[PDB]
């Protein structure tokens, strides 16, 4: 059940230690990114913020107030600001982020705001007992895209890398590694075929069925452009 916290950020319940949110945002377009919200032991992980620390602010705030869990960790996807647009208040608020090298340095040469620690290959962070693990399985939507698999409840945010099952466009391939892509969709469906939840980056979230869909427009996109 969508549950509107803000006239433009809603939260959704995929489990009783995980939720996904949608952030509204105008820009292109008033487009939706989504994220996730970790919860265990009263302690919160942020997976990606909405596009800016207004939102960002507001989603923390209702995870603190109704959730009633504090934000003490963040993960981006990727460089992009539908991933990191909210990190500078984080930082603020006190939050330990990590994030793949290749974003902290992406973020760090754009002068915007740096995840501090940074992992190269996988990293799995207890969320005060919970593990959320981190992998950079290859380039796709982005060269420093990774995923975060979440071991206990099955769920995978394979972020922006992965289309809903309505998409059809490839979408924004300006930082993206158009012929990586269909390698790492395969790496991330071989390496968590337990998927029951699949979110991606825009739009609604199902099941494995996510990758081979995302995969399919890849490839058509590779072939259009004969
Ligand atoms: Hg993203
Ligand atoms: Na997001
Ligand atoms: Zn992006």
């Amino acid at each position: 059940k969508s549950v509107k916290i803000s006239d433009d950020i809603s939260i959704t319940q995929l489990s009783d230690k995980v939720y996904t949110y949608v952030s509204l945002a105008e820009i292109e377009g008033m487009v939706p990114s989504n994220g996730m919200i970790v919860i265990n032991n009263h302690q919160a992980a942020l997976l990606d913020t909405p596009i800016n620390d207004a939102q960002t602010e507001t989603l923390v705030n209702w995870v603190a107030d109704s959730l009633h869990a504090k934000v003490t960790t963040f993960i981006p996807n990727h460089w992009h600001g539908d991933c990191i647009g909210g990190l500078g208040y984080l930082q603020k608020k006190g939050v330990q982020s990590y994030a793949n090298q290749m974003t902290i340095d992406l973020a760090k040469e754009k002068g915007l705001p740096v995840p501090e620690h940074g992992f190269t290959d996988s990293l799995t962070v207890s969320l005060d007992g919970m593990p959320l693990q981190c992998y950079y399985l290859g380039g796709g939507h982005a060269t420093d895209n990774i995923v975060v698999w979440l071991p206990t409840e099955n769920i995978l945010f394979g972020g922006c890398m992965l289309k809903d099952n309505q998409a059809t466009s490839i979408g924004n391939i300006s930082d993206a590694d158009v012929t990586a892509w269909p390698k790492t969709l395969d790496k991330v469906k071989a390496k968590f075929p337990s998927a029951r939840y699949v979110v991606p980056g825009h739009g609604d979230y199902g099941g494995t069925e996510l990758i081979e869909h995302t995969k399919q427009i890849v490839n058509q996109y590779i072939e259009s452009t004969k």
